[PDB]
This record gives structure tokens, C-alpha cells and sequence, in this order.
């Protein structure tokens, strides 16, 4: 377990030796992120934003993190309609989290998803970093050490993340998704400095999966002491096998991946993005040189957010009548719209950013449409909420498609959501409770997940659609014969 501390160690020693006050204070920074501390986002609120905040109900936001959650729950401690000020004071409690700010990015820096300050320390810090990590494991140890990490399946894909543990046994792994998990993890990219093991260690709470690692000889790399060491980012991951396995009777997922360089995993991705679209466009009789499906792949899970997208698609086209796919889509090129399939959080993806300079009105989630760029948006790793699957996060947003194309089609000029329309205002007010509680919160995200559920496979659901909400189900096929009419 400590054979091969002091190999590593003696290796790094002059590179550690040589390290300036500034560097060690950044290698700190990089390993515990600095929270926001409760009494100045406090007396940096006003009265009026005071008395606001601790009448708040908190529990109840859809669009906070659980730790966003209880934090501003300890200022309550200390001390809808203004979502507006939670939308706000969000962008104000973020950790500087180094890691965190290449993985959301994937490495994509430049991103405006946060506010121009911290964004341009972010810059310096990564820069700095880069120029520590300038000493390679080499030859003499690549092949003589593996390096090891632990990790919440969450991370890679929280959708499995679910299930993966037997509900019948929690020392156990569901055979089932684990194969599921397994079935395309053919690489993996790291946009930020993994922090590995040279020894395998005991896995924390809800970690699952024990990464084995090895280094090439050129993977850069900085001891961290404590028989640990830091690895340059960028750096592409082969997936060599995937097994359970059993440590202390209990069910864990050894993972064993070797370092290749990352352009190479890149290339793959490249390739399967022009396979993807030449066999789509001719599905979908688009233009030959038209390009819709983009991947903009970073993490981890990488191989999986590629392969996913061909079922995604195929259950589209298989959920939603022919004809409105074609019209919609050739509506949504005709705007250069693109489907996006993304491992990296969504207010990083330009299609969102380019049209939305508000942080605040930014949003991440499992699935988006942005009207301005005619894109729907994909998040790969995270799960959405009362949502079983990617496939039918891709029929909603699709939805929010339709709604613009339909609105678009009763006036080109002044050209406006169907959903904005006096017609289905009257119907959101009068049917907007009656389908998913999500459904509730405002005219454009019930017709979406109407549509969503009009089509799902369940035929239940579609019937109940129809008899919950007659009106709405009602306006949406007239949509639909409106569009295909077209
Ligand atoms: C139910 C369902 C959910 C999603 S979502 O989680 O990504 N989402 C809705 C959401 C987000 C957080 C909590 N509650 C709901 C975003 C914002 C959206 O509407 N996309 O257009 C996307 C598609 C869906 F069908
Ligand atoms: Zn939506």
C-alpha cells in the first residue's frame, strides 16, 4: 500500500523543492474550493432584500441545487414571483472551484456562463497551473505504477445513477444497468486535473466506481504528498474494461483505463459526428452538406454521450409522426438550428450563450430549446426531473420546437410563440394543473410536456392527456395539421 510512495515522491522531489509559495497556495486552491462565507452575502443585501430572503420558502425552487438549497437556508438561519431574486443571488454563492469551472466548461474557458472577474482569475489560475505540470511520470515509472480514483456514477450518468445499486441489496450492483452502463464506454476525456492514488483507497459515500489507471510516459503530472499525485488536463482516457468486483462483501465497478493522447478520442468523436449526420440528413431528406447534430463532448462518460444520440434520435423518429419531424426540422435548419448532444453544462453551450447575455436568465438542465438559435440542447451525465429517460427529454423539447414553428407559421413577420397566442393562454389558465406538476409553470412548458406526453410510449399517458386535458390535447393536433399543411 506504501511500497511505492517514496519512488514517486523522490522522482518529484526537485520539482516540489522548486515550487514558489504561489504555486503551493494554488495547488491548495485547486484541492479544497473556497465556499462563499454566510455574513457577507448578508451585508451585502439590503433590508429590503433581507426581509425578502427569510420569508422565502426554499425547498420549493425547481432550479437550485441541493446544496444551493441549504446554504441559503443557513442565511435564513442567520438573519414565487422573485425566482428573480433567487435567480440572481444564485450566481453569488458559487464555490471558486477550479475543477469544477474546466468540467462545467470542458475546458472552455472562456465561456460568459459566469460573472467577468472570477471568469479572468479562473484564466490566470488554469494558466499557472498548466505551467506547474510540466514534469512527465517518464519512463522509468509509467508502467511500473497505476494510479486510482474513486467516483459517483452521478458524475458520468445520473439517469443510471439511479438504479445501479439493487434496491433488494445495497451491497450489491443491478446486473442490469450495469450492463447498460457498460455497453458503450469505449473512452473518456478528463477537461480538468484529475486527482489520483498512487494506492487504491477505500471508497467515500455513494462511490461505486474505482477507476485503475495507467499513465503514458509523457502524461505530465505533480506530487500532492500523501502517495498522491495531480494530472495535467486534457488528457484522453482508453476504456480497456469494465467488471464488478468485490471489496469487503460489498459490490463495487472497477474500471481500467489507459492514457492516450486526447486528439485521438477527438478524432473519433469528429468522425461519428459526420457519420451521424450523413446518415440523418438522408433519413430526414435534408440537404447532403446540411449540419444539424453537433457534439460538444469533454468528460468522462464521453464515448456514451455519442453513442446515446443514435437511440435518442431513432426513438424520436419512431415516437413522432413522419411528416411533422420533417417539417420542423427543415424549419429549424433553415435558422442553421442544430441538435446538440453535450457532456458539458448547458450555459456553456454557445447556441444558449450567444442569445442569452443575462447569467441569471441562463439555465442548465437535462434538456433545452432556444428559439434564437433554433437549438435543442442535450445534457448527457445529469437526470431530469419526473423524467425516465433521455429520449423522451428530446420528444419535450422537441415540443417547445413545434410551439415556435406553429407560431411562426400564423405570422412570419412579427414572429412569435403559438403558446403566446390570447387562444392557448385561455387554455393554459383553464387546463394548466391538470397534466405534470412541472407542467404547471407556464404556457410554453405545458405544451411541451403535453406533446411529451401525447407521445409516449405508454398509450395510457396519451390517453390521459386527452381526457385531462381535451382543450390542450385539442390545440396541439391542430398545430400539428397546421404544420404538416404547410
Ligand atoms: C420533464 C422534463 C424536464 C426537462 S428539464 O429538467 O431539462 N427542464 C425542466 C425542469 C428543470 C428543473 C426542474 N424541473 C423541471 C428544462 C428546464 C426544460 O424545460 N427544458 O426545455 C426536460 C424535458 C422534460 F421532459
Ligand atoms: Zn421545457
Amino acid at each position: 500500500r506504501y511500497e511505492k510512495w517514496e519512488k514517486i515522491k523522490q522522482h518529484y522531489q526537485h520539482w516540489s523543492d522548486s515550487l514558489s509559495e504561489e504555486g503551493r497556495g494554488l495547488l491548495k486552491k485547486l484541492q479544497i474550493p473556497i465556499e462563499p462565507k454566510k455574513d457577507d452575502i448578508i451585508h451585502s443585501l439590503s433590508q429590503e432584500e433581507k426581509e425578502l430572503l427569510k420569508r422565502i420558502q426554499i425547498d420549493s425552487s425547481d432550479f437550485l441545487s441541493t446544496e444551493e438549497k441549504e446554504f441559503l437556508k443557513k442565511l435564513q438561519i442567520d438573519i414565487e414571483k422573485e425566482k428573480e431574486f433567487l435567480k440572481k443571488l444564485k450566481l453569488d454563492i458559487q464555490p471558486y472551484d477550479i475543477n469544477q469551472r474546466l468540467q462545467d466548461t470542458g475546458g472552455l474557458i472562456d465561456s460568459p456562463s459566469i460573472n467577468l472577474d472570477v471568469r479572468k482569475q479562473y484564466k490566470r489560475d488554469i494558466q499557472n497551473i498548466d505551467a506547474l505540470l510540466h514534469q512527465s511520470i517518464g519512463s522509468t515509472l509509467y508502467n511500473k505504477i497505476y494510479l486510482y480514483e474513486n467516483m459517483n456514477i452521478n458524475n458520468l450518468t445520473a439517469t443510471l445513477g439511479a438504479d445501479l445499486v439493487d434496491s433488494t441489496d445495497n451491497t450489491k450492483i443491478n446486473r442490469g444497468i450495469f450492463n447498460e452502463f457498460k455497453k458503450n464506454f469505449k473512452y473518456s476525456i478528463s477537461s480538468n486535473y484529475m486527482i489520483v492514488d498512487i494506492n487504491e483507497r477505500p471508497a467515500l459515500d455513494n462511490e461505486r466506481l474505482k477507476w485503475r489507471i495507467q499513465l503514458s510516459p509523457d502524461t505530465r503530472a505533480g506530487y500532492l504528498e500523501n502517495g498522491k499525485l495531480i494530472l495535467q488536463r486534457n488528457i484522453g482516457l482508453e476504456i480497456k474494461d469494465v467488471q464488478i468486483i468485490k471489496q469487503s462483501e460489498k459490490e463495487y465497478i472497477r474500471i481500467d483505463a489507459k492514457v492516450v493522447p486526447k486528439s485521438k478520442i477527438d478524432t473519433k468523436i469528429q468522425e461519428a459526428q459526420l457519420n451521424i449526420n450523413q446518415e440523418w440528413n438522408k433519413a430526414l431528406g435534408l440537404p447532403k452538406y446540411t449540419k444539424l447534430i453537433t457534439f460538444n463532448v469533454h468528460n468522462r462518460y464521453a464515448s456514451n454521450i455519442v453513442e446515446s444520440a443514435y437511440l435518442i434520435l431513432n426513438e424520436w423518429k419512431n415516437n413522432i409522426q413522419s411528416d411533422l419531424i420533417k417539417k420542423v426540422t427543415n424549419y429549424l435548419v433553415d435558422g442553421n438550428g442544430r441538435f446538440v448532444f453535450t457532456d458539458i453544462t448547458l450555459p456553456n453551450i454557445a447556441e444558449q450563450y450567444t442569445h442569452q447575455d443575462e447569467i441569471y436568465e441562463q439555465v442548465h438542465s437535462k434538456g433545452l430549446y432556444v428559439p434564437e438559435s433554433r437549438s435543442i440542447l442535450l445534457h448527457g451525465p445529469s437526470k431530469g426531473v419526473e423524467l425516465r429517460n433521455d429520449s423522451e427529454g428530446f420528444i419535450h423539447e422537441f415540443g417547445h420546437a413545434v410551439d415556435d414553428y406553429a407560431g411562426y407559421l400564423l405570422d412570419k413577420n412579427q414572429s412569435d410563440l403559438v403558446t403566446n397566442s390570447k387562444k392557448f393562454i385561455d387554455i393554459f389558465k383553464e387546463e394548466g394543473s391538470n397534466l405534470t406538476s412541472y407542467g404547471r409553470t407556464n404556457e410554453a412548458e405545458f405544451f411541451a410536456e403535453a406533446f411529451r406526453l401525447m407521445h409516449s410510449t405508454d398509450h395510457a399517458e396519451r390517453l390521459k392527456v386527452q381526457k385531462n386535458a381535451p382543450k390542450t390535447f385539442q390545440f396541439i393536433n391542430d398545430q400539428i395539421k397546421f404544420i404538416i399543411n404547410s
